[PDB]
């Protein structure tokens, strides 16, 4: 195996005065020739090394033919129309119809058409009040930059001109005057690298040009956020306004749009707790928060003075984790329950009116309406079980089929179980293992354990064709809630931050050897699995516990822990991370685990695939450059250390199907193949 050659720069940096080598500080500059060029190199050493995989090919078509199968949304009411979206199986993006009653459904937008490769995707849709306009926004390539474009939606011809610069943004309108949609100026040198920090809040006028749009928050010092977002409510009585500076904690400004000159008054002043607004019933607002309240609780304050002091308790909080959906005149209050989902309805005034039975145990989806939807829809999907839609009707309670899944997948070959398994310093974390049924617990299944830990994010059960394929070729699935999530609250999100934030990797650790004891798999049948976050969680574990693992698959993940900070809105991590500027504690901290910085010569590495994407902005590829190349000049064992680089494609969201397929099939084959399979395990 030849890799390119990577060549070592000069470049030192300085932390508290310590001197820290970045041989590879140039693979930073993404629109160099010399980046360029690298990429083109590693991806060619990467497909030939994938091309001798004799499987490879079958993989692919065997993901192809099970995920060929109808796929339909929710419908969503407005104006004379009811929108749904759809695939007819294989299309690389969702396609937007419509139908009106008395009438066949016809085609309204498809994304599809939009680009020659499928890689343009379709974001935020927002309709004027009077169902007149829509305003839609688009990604391009994956980032997460976005144009906002209008069409008229009776003929669906474009209009005006798109609006650039979009970012991290609703799209609110104000009765059908215009919109209200946030922005960061385009940065000097690479949009897809340099920093910004200054997000704003505009607000354009239809019939004018963009450069005229009204500034409505964020530009004046005493406004500056990383992060800034603008709704109407659904009366169009306030406009709420929400400001931050990391991806947790949130102030939050109310304006009363039926006084004219209307003050911002302050909902919560401070970052020390996430509030959000979960509807309004007229001047009484009704809000998701976690001051106070680590598991979350929903409390109502008037708009006219609605600052912390004036919350009042509508749904205190218990020991599970609360998120509060809203629709038909009624509040329903999802519970987590060990990660999995438990719905109560409750009216505005908080009196519980019914528990919803949920069609197992697994995650949710919808609930959400407006006041005036006469009936709700839910999805229910866990990891055997494919997206299923369900009709509501809030006021009789009355559940009902509305779509069954047409997937060739059938829940009762498979097992899904949780187990609580004991972390280094005693805690017990959960784990739920997917599998065909069958299977015994010798140690040899060849298993891929996946993990994230951080960011308040709780992994849920959901359904991937992907994983129901690793499942089908004979293979074992696990999926940890490690510390650092959310699936207990604050405190579990809190016990895997900044100083804290070994306990996450400890607790994947752990896992993996709850794996092996147990006979699901061994050593050499054990891959893992992460991406962003979790790609820093694989990268983090390989590098200290290169033994434990045969397979290590980091996904466009944080690897370079002394610079992450510097790249767009990286900044935005720090309450998750800390930064290496904060002090020579959180500096030493961080170097002591950060991926880049402790890969050593002379260790071997089990083999690893590094993915990326060129158009990632969210986590720039740099990270998974530099990575590869430190492991590529470092590691002494036979494995490969490989890079595959997606072209056109970002972060993840909005990729289409085709390359998402190609990915997958190259991730499995990869890791049967390092694993030593000379044929698939059981039959495509
Ligand atoms: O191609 C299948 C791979 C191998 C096994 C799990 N896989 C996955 O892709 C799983 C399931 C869907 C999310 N996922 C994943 O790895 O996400 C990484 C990621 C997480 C967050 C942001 C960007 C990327
Ligand atoms: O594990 C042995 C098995 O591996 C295969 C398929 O990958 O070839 C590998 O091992 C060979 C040495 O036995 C190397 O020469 C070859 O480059 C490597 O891919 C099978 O051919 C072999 O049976």
């Amino acid at each position: 195996l030849h890799y390119p050659v990577t060549r070592q720069g000069e470049q030192v940096d300085h932390y508290f005065g310590q001197a820290v080598a970045d041989p590879y500080r140039w693979l930073e500059d993404d629109r160099s020739p010399e980046t360029e060029a690298w990429v083109k190199a590693q991806n060619a050493v990467t497909q030939d090394y994938l091309a001798q995989i004799p499987y490879r090919a079958a993989i692919k078509e065997k993901l192809a033919a099970s995920w060929n199968y109808a796929k339909e949304g929710a419908p969503f009411w407005w104006g004379r129309y009811h929108y749904f979206f759809k695939n007819d199986g294989l299309q690389n993006q969702n396609v937007l119809w419509r139908q009106q009653e008395g009438k066949p459904a016809e085609v309204f937008l498809d994304p599809n058409t939009l680009s020659p490769d499928g890689t343009t995707a379709l974001d935020q849709l927002s309709f004027s009040r009077d169902g007149r306009i829509l305003a839609y926004s688009l990604s391009l390539a994956g980032s997460d930059w976005r144009e906002i474009h209008l069409m008229d939606v009776e003929s669906k011809q474009p209009l005006e001109t798109p609006l650039k610069d979009v970012k991290f943004s609703g799209i609110s309108w104000l009765g059908n005057e215009g919109f209200f949609y946030s922005s960061y100026d385009k940065p000097d040198g690479s949009e897809l690298s340099a920093r910004t920090d200054q997000h704003k809040v505009y607000f354009h006028r239809l019939g004018t040009a963009q450069e005229d749009d009204r500034l409505v928050f964020g530009a004046i010092p005493a406004q500056h956020h990383r992060y800034v977002g603008a709704t109407v409510t659904e009366d169009q009585r306030f406009l709420l306004i929400s400001a931050a500076n990391s991806t947790s904690g949130n102030r939050l400004y109310v304006k009363d749009l039926s006084q004219e000159n209307a003050p911002l008054l302050t909902v919560q002043g401070d970052l020390d707790a996430d509030v959000s607004l979960v509807d309004n019933k007229g001047s009484t607002l009704y809000l998701l928060t976690n001051r106070d309240a680590p598991n979350r609780r929903l409390v109502t304050v008037d708009a006219a003075n609605p600052g912390p002091a004036h919350w009042r308790d509508l749904i205190p909080e218990r020991q599970q984790v609360l998120t509060v959906h809203s629709g038909s005149g009624y509040l329903f209050a999802e519970y987590m329950v060990d990660a999995t989902a438990r719905v109560e309805q409750f009216d505005y005034e908080g009196k519980r009116v019914r528990e919803v039975a949920l069609p197992g145990l697994g995650s949710v989806s919808g609930f959400n309406g407006y006041w005036w939807d006469p009936a709700l829809y839910f999805g229910f999907e866990n990891y055997a079980q494919p997206p299923t839609l369900y009709r509501f009707e809030p006021k009789s309670g009355a559940i009902s089929l509305y779509r069954a899944s047409a997937a060739p997948f059938k829940p009762e070959d498979y097992v899904s179980e949780q187990r609580f398994y004991q972390s280094k310093d005693g805690t017990r974390v959960p784990l739920i293992i997917s599998y065909r049924k069958g299977l015994k617990l010798d140690g040899s299944n060849p298993t891929i354990l996946y993990g994230y830990g951080g960011f308040d994010v709780s992994l849920t059960p959901s359904f991937s064709v992907s994983v129901a394929n690793w499942l089908d070729l004979g293979g074992v699935y696990a999926v940890a809630n490690l510390r650092g999530g959310g699936e207990y609250g604050q405190a579990w999100h809190l016990a895997g931050t900044q100083q804290n934030k070994q306990n996450v990797f400890d607790d994947f650790i752990a896992a993996a050897e709850y794996l092996k004891a147990e006979g699901y798999t061994r050593t050499d049948r054990l891959a893992i699995r992460g991406g962003s976050n979790g790609g820093l969680l694989v990268g983090a574990v390989m590098t200290q516990r290169p033994d434990l693992m045969r397979v290590a698959l980091p996904a466009v993940g944080v690897l370079d822990m002394l610079r992450y900070h510097t790249f767009t809105a990286g900044t935005g991590w720090a309450y998750d991370y800390g930064t290496s500027a904060d002090s020579e504690a959180m500096f030493d901290y961080l170097k002591g685990y950060s991926p880049l910085h402790n890969v050593r010569p002379g260790v071997s590495y089990p083999s690893t695939m590094v993915t990326t994407a060129d158009h990632d902005d969210r986590v720039v590829p740099a990270h998974s450059f530099k990575f590869a190349a430190t492991l590529q000049a470092d590691n002494a064992g036979p494995h490969p250390q490989l890079i595959r680089i997606e072209t056109n494609a970002g972060h993840g969201a909005g990729t289409p199907v085709a390359k998402l397929i190609e990915q997958s099939a190259d991730i499995y084959a990869f890791t049967l193949y390092e694993m030593g399979y000379r044929e698939l395990p059981r039959q495509p």
